[PDB]
């Protein structure tokens, strides 16, 4: 058939929000920042003109990383973070987007084919049972019990997502710990031939126009990721995610109710429960069980 | 049918990341650089005005390659690299994108047709065996054992990718070895009629506004390619890539378990194992083997 | 059916790269050039202002072709090439793109219909042979031996492509032979009423901001086309392109193994070999031949 | 069925190139021109400022057509052509694009239905002949011999295309005959209240920044249209366009081999020959004729 | 079925050109005008600066309609037309686009259903006649003779199109009658507190930068609409548009050859003649009539 | 089936024009306004410079709403309307677009299903009648006579559209009643520390650059809505909209000719009459009735 859900629901939603929210926020931040036309501005005395003022501004912006300048007893790490915030944010967005693509384009056909085989075989056995009046699944799940091909990659993807979100949370916390009065700094032109001449003042007060916007972005991203992390933690635990109302209604038999532990069986049960609307026999078994009870 | 995977998984993922990450990084770098509006800025005394200051800036930017100027005892190679970094990065992206396109549009139909023939013939032999109660593949793989049409092109593509990634790694390492205090330089207007006049100062201190951004880009690209290279090295080795649980379950017979070496047979086994969800008999053979055991 | 390959593989790849690489390079060059906002800049003394400085710059840019000015004993050909490089490059891209479109939309239906007729007739004769137990192709290829309708147009297209690539190579070589210190030049306003007045200096030093970018583009295009030319030369030779393992396996007969020379027969064999995955009998004939041997 | 070619090959190709090449060239010219930001620039003495300098520039640009000014003994026709070149070029592109659209959306259904009727009737008569062992077309073509409904519109479209291309060629030749030293001109502000005041100089030297770009465009368009015209001339002649190997192989009869002249019959034969891959009997008749011979 | 032509050919072509040509021309005019960045420019003495010069320019541009200013004994109607030309041109384009949309989405289903009924009934009667060997249409057309539901709306749409094209022609003629030396005008700041102060000159010479471009647009639009009008006049006359070779070949009978006048019958005949390729019996009746004759 | 018209014709056309015309007009107005780059400009004496002149301009633009300034004895309502015209126009466009979307996505399935049931039941009864030789609809319409589910929502939507168009008409009339000489006004900087200093003049004459453009837009929108309103008034009246030639031809019986009043029956008749081309029996009943008469 055509209609099918290759992924889960909570996992798809959490990755979708984790890849969309930072992207939209950074896009809006860039769109609003370009309205001003600049994010760096540094004072210049009235003796200079527009070209050399632009020169000193651009030179101070570029030499934000040179170790022996910018005397502010701060280590230049806050300035590096201020410079690189959009880059690291877009990297974080793309690196959270990657694992869903990897899972979508690596193991999806195996799962889709297995769930298919399950649904046609269940339909066939239901038809055989209904026509008889007028253990293939059990052995198959017993075999998949001993295998761990899919659970290992699922848990690897979940662990990678959890650790990258934790790294994002700690980095945004460190960035938000930055004090507000830690952007203004001194800059100078002391290099080349400009080391002996004294026609320009020594200390220039410069300023990055990023403080409020990037502080709001950092704190909001921190809040959203702290709220998001428990969802990932909960979805990591597979044994408690599966419900026990999946194979309980197939007595017409199968004996796998006490099947637990890290196994492909639980993953198959949860995938079947998620994608169960396509089969026409599960609800009939529900109503038959109600008739019995 | 329609659903089919013409490529591998690890190879497709590694080429996808290798073509996407540099492209996105360079796009973001260009988008952030154009906000300033320039990447070159050179000091001009207050005696001059905007036009002749722009003149000297553009002239120093263009004459970044002339051999008998720019006296900085550095060889001008760092300045050439600073100028040409976006060009070489985009070239590297496109030259890594090329081999996947070549493989996709040269030998994909052969592989798809062969895997098809395999799957319909396996289905037919399974149906014949199941209907009998109530060596075509072996000879075919023996014939493909003697052939080397596909493995030669696969290993050629892998070798080309490996060598180009190694060249990228060494070039980015050389670029990152560039010292931070190696951008400021002197420039002058000594040509034409401007060789006798002395109404302008001789030495002008210029500056490329690219240091921090391109250093971060170079080091991050180096790190990602160093991490990426072992994956390519591992996927190059075909004899250990294939698993021995492919033809082991077809005893209903075939005798090719001890088949190894650089041959089309191993490539066919790995392609079949990757694209095996489409056949409906492999899992039935698994469950039958479990019943026997 | 639907799936079919109307073109070759090496020819399609070579024309695709030859039309894509210059286009992407020129697009990137234009995108990076517009960041500066200009590619011409000419010195103006401080006595003038922005309007008349822009006037002299634009006038010198436009009068780059007038014969009795620009005294630099160079012939103005390098300046013409500097002006017209993007135009000629885009022309070269479009003129290499044209022959593939012409071949795609002139003779493709004939080839597709002929290959069809071949595949259905081969399937029919295979079915007849297999049902018999439980020379149409030969005469057809003999007739196409005497014809030259398709080979003449194929060789015409190949010759046109080869000569245009050779012209591109020689022109890029001539452009790259341009010396680096051959851009700076003198310009003046000596016309109309401005021939008697002496309120402006006579000689103005101007400069095209194109040197490094266009030199890199020219040399890289030269290198890629020199590497590309032997592929076109090799694909021009049709007698050695065809393999002899096409009609050798149809003994169930046909006698055309010693057929050579400039003929439609070789083109038909190579097209059939390229588009052979669609028929289901060729591999069966391979396995039957292996059984015999 | 679905697959069908409503148009010819050479005609479609020639109109496609004639509508694409000028459009792409003018698009590139505009994109490169907007980089400078202007195409008009006129000298202003240092006594004036930016607003009144822009005023005089725009006034001279607008008053490029007033008869009693611009004393250059040239007639102002070259200046009008310089102003209107993009407009006339885009008009020429659209007016060459129109006739193909008119032919596509006026008479295409008639041709498609007629070629259909032909192909099904040929298939039916072939099936009848092959089943008999184990003059509808002739009368139909005889009737269409006396009609001229389609040939008149085809020749009208061809004549319109030929005359418009000839007009384009002559106009581009006239534009290219323009001498290079015929752009600089004098302009003044002598109107309204500015006829008695003498605070501004009388003669201002202005300049259109279009010379080299538009000269290259004009000459290249002239060359391409001169090369293109013989193709249109050749495709105009319908009696020699049709090949005599169309109805020669239908002896199983039809007697129309000596049919010539300006008639719908020749057009139908050429359309059938172009769209002949869809029928499955023509190649069978070729092989049968070879068997006879 | 699917393939059908809901509209005519000449009407569709004329409305398509009438809606496309002005739209493309105005788009190109706007794209070329925005290159300059302004279409208004007014002289300012050197005593003022850029802000107050821009102030006077914008104030004169806005106060182009106030009755008691702009002393040029011209009535301000030419200035209003110069201001509003793009608006009225786009309005004319959209108001010519409207009637085709109205006709397409009001009465098209009725016509399509009627032509369908006609074609299936003709096919059925042809099959009955051919099977008999081995007056529904007449009564239907007689009934539609007395009705006028569709001809009234067709003639209303044609009359609306004709009158709007005539209004466009007369308005463009009036605009083109505008003399070239009728744009320059005087403007002043005499209002508010600026009525007693005398620190600014009284008369300012302003200029609209629209003369040549809009004159060319007006004259070309006038020429194209004058050429277009006779086509609309010809297509308005329905009695002479229908050909008498529609119902003349259905003698196997129907007697409506002498049917004329303003009636739905003529419209149905012309629609059937336009969309007649879909039926397979009309050409058979032609060949049968030729056999009889 | 697939082809169906869920909406009416006059209603769809009127809402389409009412949502398109203001949107296109405001888009063109904005596109033409951004060419100037500003719509506010206020005089500044030559003693000031560009920054403080821009300061006063922006401050006067923002403080267009503060009650205790802008002494012009006008109430500031015209200035508020001048500021908010694009916002209110776009709001009016979207609020007219809303009711069609609401009707399309609320009750369309009910109507489509009912008209379906009608057409299949009519086809079935026609087939039964024609096969008999060789009151379900009446009872259904009698039942829908007593219901008012759809007419209430239709009349609610019509009333909402009518009242919003009336509000638009009155608001545009009020805006057009604005006198032309009511834009110029006085502005000052009297706040903060700028209340004691006297280094700047007190009264500044400012000007909104919107007069002619927005007056034309207001008057044209008023004219189009006044012309549009009677169409809405006419389509509101449902009893006279339905024609009596719908159920009059079904005597083969039904007795509902004298059915009138505000009821679902009239709406169903008008919907059936609009979407009647899909049934094949209505025209047959017309011709049969003509045969009887």
């Amino acid at each position: 058939f055509k209609g099918l859900r290759l992924e889960l629901a909570v996992d798809k939603m959490v990755t979708c929000i984790a890849v969309g929210l930072p992207l939209l926020l950074i896009s809006l931040a860039f769109a609003q920042e370009i309205s001003i036309g600049t994010q760096i501005s540094c004072f210049s005395p009235s003796s200079f003109s527009w070209r050399q003022a632009a020169f000193v501004d651009s030179y101070c912006w570029a030499a934000v990383q040179q170790k022996n300048s910018l005397q502010s007893e701060s280590g230049n790490l806050p300035l590096w973070l201020h410079k690189f915030f959009p880059y690291i944010l877009l990297l974080f967005a793309i690196l959270l987007y990657l694992p869903p693509l990897f899972w979508r384009f690596a193991a999806a056909p195996h799962i889709c084919s297995d769930l298919k085989f399950i649904m046609e075989e269940l339909d066939k056995v239901y038809n055989r049972a209904i026509k008889a009046a007028k253990p293939i699944v059990e052995q198959y799940l017993k075999t998949k019990k001993n295998s761990n091909n899919l659970i290992i990659k699922y848990i690897s993807c979940r662990l990678l997502t959890l650790i990258i979100i934790l790294l994002a949370c700690i980095y945004l916390g460190y960035y938000f710990s930055l004090s507000s009065l830690s952007d203004e700094f001194v800059c100078s032109i002391k290099s080349g031939i400009l080391r002996n001449d004294s026609t320009v003042p020594d200390q220039f007060q410069c300023k990055l126009i990023a403080v409020g916007i990037f502080q709001l972005l950092s704190v909001i991203n921190l809040v959203v990721y702290v709220l998001l992390a428990p969802v990932v933690v909960y979805t990591l635990f597979v044994p408690f995610r599966q419900k026990t109302d999946v194979l309980k209604v197939y007595e017409i038999d199968v004996l796998h109710f006490k099947s637990e532990g890290y196994n492909d069986l639980s993953l198959y049960n949860l995938f079947l429960e998620e994608n169960i609307s396509e089969v026409k026999s599960y609800k009939c078994l529900k109503v038959l069980e109600n008739i019995k009870s």
